[PDB]
């Protein structure tokens, strides 16, 4: 059970896709039921994912 800012795959989306629920569906895939993106500049923010969740991976748009 971990919480933080999960990204997509190459961090090409500033660690946050775009819409609010747009990150909840992907976060839910990582078991992060409560997953919402800050529509401002705080990247995505989901809680309830595994310790191996992919968040704060750093690295510029890898794609």
């Amino acid at each position: 059970k971990i919480d933080g800012y999960p990204v997509d795959y190459w961090n090409c989306k500033r660690i946050c896709w775009y819409n609010n629920k747009y990150c909840n569906d992907l976060c839910k895939g990582l078991k992060a039921d409560s997953g919402y993106c800050w529509g401002w500049t705080l990247s995505c923010y989901c809680q309830g994912l595994p310790d191996n969740a992919r968040i704060k991976r750093s690295g510029r748009c890898r794609a």
